[PDB]
DNA sequence: AGGCGCTCCAGGC
């Protein structure tokens, strides 16, 4: 025969130009030039897959009635060689009877049952999918894809390496990696699990923007970037992360470079580029990707802003070779991140901004304030404005440049930090899915291709794909809190994995559970396990290992980081699997079972609750699968004998599900339902322990109050929690209060305290009662007014201030620099004083005894009434 | 395009 070896990284197909073909875009090692390199295997012939449900007795379709004739799979064969090959116009194809499960929303289909499975070129028609005949009921996959025919067929889960037997040349070539290949078959293509991973090129970029003098343009005139050309995914992130980089630079049009720019470059040697109109420098940036090659590129806000202002200014400026942006050879630019996710087809597209969302918590994703919470560093900003003076002198480009490559530099920073790519490689390898996909968010289409995998596995027919809002069925119980401050030891029990063990402890299943508002049965406790409550455990066990690792001995603090985030992306997976059971919209629609589990949730907490009680505990509240008890004792290490017994005692109830000691807390200040403060325990030795403050819910911890608000309040938090006698404590609350409100009337407050932050669920212009909604009116004036341009999605930073104009201050909004650029702008003092700091204080004080709200006005120096 | 539970604010009635 004949065979090469390939290690897959992305996929495409084209079924409209190009059915039944797959493109497969990966690494292949050249032993001449002791290197991987790019290449791009073609997998043509993939066939559409359909399975013909025989009727149990023929029916005449120009009467509808039944004709006394059994069917065998040679009725069905002979049917649709005869009627529908010919009526549909299928010229070939192949058929087999097989015998497959079934399991999901379809009525009048069996279980078990066998089936006529046809199969022809996907070149060839496409039958309804509500055909019917004579002989058969029902048709399955008339429409699967053929990228999800090939995975699924091949068992294809994630990237890994691949044997193409007998490879075919290409007449022409179709990609613009260095190497190419064509399969003619897909059996011709076989995973194979015995060759370590090769490592990548990865390339980091950002680019800068600026309004032109007349016509309205956003122009590029810088683009920075970093690269790493054995970029390891199975191991720690490469010191340092990149080997080489290359910046250029453009000029507007008007402009002219400051002179001696050449040698001032030439001088302090900088690999710095210096296009002479923007076509240049575009055409440069896409020869720079060409002849890299990444297989990964990764960039801050790509997918909303970056990508589509470079596809507009390489179609506007007429840069040549736009495709080279990707690894397919293409000839029409799409626009609109589809066309965009397209526009770079073969090359995976990392927004650290996007995987900042899925992994951690901030009250923005913008780059200063990620680099600021995860590198811990400040980053200067360069505004728009300030950028055309640059020009004017050497320095001041050459600075712009340097900010350019710093940018570059922290996104590829925050990805390593963040250990992005080794966690969506595992997401992907675990769901089975694409990686590229993995990279754009979501859960939804990771579970639905963990669940096809499974159930093709199990042989099983799987449904056909198909072509916030209000709750529609009942969720977790919260208890009713018993608010207030506590000044002995509380005890909080969690159970481990709790809708996760639910399902496994009671095996809830598309196969095990009968269903059609209305809580299903368990199932007989005798069926074996399903599909599910097994994914579901491996995603659960995964989680475990991580956790144990976690538990080992002296480990990084960096480290110890990246084990918690990843085994919190192992539970939020989990989790999700459960969830898309009530998505509507999901493959797997399943809201009866979504419904089960959460009935058996409410159940469980009930009984834990009760339990505790009939111990004679004190229940002072629960969330879902928590219980909170005060115990009222002064003893640690009698609460922790306790609390084991307790657990103990909870545990000896279940098979799978097991609950454990959360937590204890030396101080613990509730005021409502998911809203509390509490100094932790953390046990040193000799039964010693160290305190460490936690917010859960409170306004403190959001990102819609200003931080003048959220300091104030958390000032206010530690001395209440504090071991300060109650006294004391009200007189420092008064102290500080009312210095805040001199400070906020003298303006001695730094302006950035004042700013509030909101993220936008709709584009700006998508909302028909604007203007009186600060956010949506700030953003909309960034929008109309500069460069990028705010979007849904996006968190929007202004202040109150005193137009002159007498409007509400919801319609008195203005953007930071809106404020301190403009002088018949000015803080509206009033309006934080009491929209900001008193409603968040008042709040926290609610159940202090001593502070009341008029008192806390009088403080700030507020009417009381 | 994982689920549902629980405040908070602007404003008009
Ligand atoms: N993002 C989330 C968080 C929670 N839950 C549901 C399912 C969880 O099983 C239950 C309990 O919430 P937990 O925070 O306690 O999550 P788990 O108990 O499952 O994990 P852990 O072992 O960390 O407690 O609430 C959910 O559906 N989605
Ligand atoms: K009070
Ligand atoms: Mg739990
Ligand atoms: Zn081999
Ligand atoms: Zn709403
Ligand atoms: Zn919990």
């Amino acid at each position: 025969e004949q065979v090469f070896h390939f290690y897959w990284l992305d996929a495409y197909e084209d079924q409209y130009n190009q059915p039944g073909v797959v493109f497969l875009f990966g690494k292949v090692w050249i032993e001449s030039a002791e290197t991987h390199v790019s290449c791009c295997v073609m997998v043509k012939n993939i066939e559409r897959t359909l399975y013909f449900l025989p009727r149990e007795m023929k029916i005449d379709l120009n009467t509808g009635k039944e004709t006394g004739t059994p069917i065998s799979m040679k009725d069905v064969y002979e049917e649709f060689d005869e009627k529908i090959a010919t009526k549909y116009k299928i010229m070939k194809f192949k058929s087999k009877p097989v015998e497959k499960n079934y399991a999901f929303e379809i009525p009048d289909v069996p279980e078990k049952s066998e089936y006529l499975e046809v199969k022809y070129s996907a070149e060839m028609p496409q039958l309804p999918q509500d055909l019917k005949g004579e002989t058969f009921s029902h048709v399955f996959g008339t429409n699967t894809s053929s990228l999800e025919l090939f995975l699924m067929n091949r068992k294809i889960k994630g990237p890994c390496w691949l044997e193409v037997k007998s490879p075919q040349l290409l007449n022409q070539p179709v990609s613009w990696c260095k190497a190419e290949a064509m399969a003619l078959k897909p059996d011709l293509v076989n995973v194979i699990k015995d060759v370590s991973p090769p490592p990548l090129v990865v390339m980091a970029f950002s680019m800068k923007t600026m309004q032109n003098a007349k016509n309205h343009q956003n122009e590029i005139i810088a683009m920075a970037a970093l690269v790493h050309h054995s970029f390891a995914l199975d191991k720690a992130a490469p010191k340092p992360p990149f080997q080489s980089h290359f910046c250029v630079v453009s000029k507007p049009k008007d402009c002219i470079f400051p002179y001696a720019f050449k040698e001032v470059i030439e001088k302090k040697n900088v690999k710095v580029e210096v296009a002479a109109t923007e076509r240049t420098l575009l055409g440069f940036f896409l020869a720079k990707v060409h002849k890299i090659d990444p297989d990964i590129i990764v960039g801050h806000n790509i997918y909303g802003f970056e990508l589509e202002v470079l596809l507009q200014r390489i179609n506007v400026c007429k840069a040549p070779h736009w495709s080279k942006i990707g690894r397919l050879k293409r000839s029409n630019m799409p626009k609109l991140g589809f066309g965009e996710r397209n526009a770079t087809c073969g090359r995976m597209i990392c927004d650290v901004e996007i995987s900042a969302k899925e992994l951690i918590r901030c009250k923005s994703y913008h780059l200063s304030e990620l680099v600021q919470q995860i590198l811990k560093t400040e980053r200067v900003v360069i505004p728009m404005e300030n950028i055309q003076n640059m020009y004017s002198e050497s320095s001041q480009l050459l600075y712009l440049l340097e900010h350019t490559w710093k940018d570059a530099k922290f996104i590829l920073q925050i990805m390593c930090e963040l250990n992005v790519l080794p966690l969506a490689l595992q997401i992907t390898n675990i769901a089975g899915n694409i990686m590229s996909r993995t990279l754009m968010g979501g859960r939804s289409e990771r579970n639905e291709f963990l669940l096809l995998h499974a159930f093709y596995e199990n042989n099983y027919i799987v449904p056909d794909k198909q072509i916030r809002k209000k709750a529609a069925y009942a969720g977790g119980l919260v208890l009713d809190p018993k608010v207030g401050f506590y000044d002995k030891f509380i005890l909080l029990l969690d159970f481990n994995s709790l809708y996760p063990s639910i399902i496994q402890e009671f095996n809830i299943c598309f196969t095990t559970v009968q269903r059609v508002e209305q809580i299903p049965e368990l199932p007989d406790p005798s069926l074996e396990m399903g599909i599910l409550p097994r994914e579901i455990r491996k995603l659960v066990e995964r989680r475990k290992q991580v956790k144990q690792l976690m538990k080992q001995q002296d480990l990084n603090p960096d480290l110890i980081l990246q084990y918690d985030i990843r085994q919190k992306a192992l539970k939020l997976t989990a989790n999700s699997m459960y969830g898309c059971l009530g998505f509507s919209y999901s493959r797997f629609y399943a809201k009866p079972l979504a419904a089960l589990v959460t009935y058996k949730g409410r159940e469980i907490l009930m009984h834990t609750k009760e339990m505790v009680q009939k111990m004679n505990l004190e229940v002072i509240y629960g969330d879902t699968d928590s219980i909170m008890i005060n115990t009222n004792s002064t003893n640690l290490e009698e609460v922790f004998k306790l609390g084991n017994k307790v657990k103990s005692e909870v545990n000896k109830l279940y098979k799978l599900l097991e609950i454990d000691i959360d937590g204890v807390f030396k101080s613990l200040l509730l005021l409502k339902k998911k809203k509390y403060a509490a100094l932790v325990v953390e046990p040193t030795s000799d039964g010693n322990y160290v305190t460490k403050q936690e917010l859960k819910g409170l306004d403190i911890v959001r990102r819609d109050w200003c931080d003048l608000a959220k300091d104030t309040g958390n000032f206010v938090i530690g001395q209440i929690l504090s071991d300060q006698s109650r006294d004391t404590i009200v007189e420092n609350i008064q102290k500080r209060l009312i210095e805040i409100g001199e400070n906020v009337l003298n303006g001695s407050v730094p302006v950035s305290q004042f700013e509030i932050n909101k993220a936008l669920t709709k584009d700006p212009q998508d909302y028909p009662d604007k203007k009186s909604l600060p956010h949506v009116h700030v953003a909309l004036w960034i929008n109309s007014q500069g460069g990028r341009k705010v979007k849904a999605g996006d968190t929007v930073s202004y202040v109150i201030c005193q137009d002159g104009s007498n409007l509400t201050a919801s319609q008195r909004a203005y953007a930071p620099e809106q404020l301190q650029k403009q002088d018949n702008l000015t803080i509206d003092t009033q309006y934080y004083l009491a929209q900001q700091i008193h409603p968040v204080v008042a709040r926290i004080c609610e159940p202090i005894d001593g502070i009341d709200a008029v008192l806390i006005a009088t403080w700030l120096g507020l009417d009381p009434t």
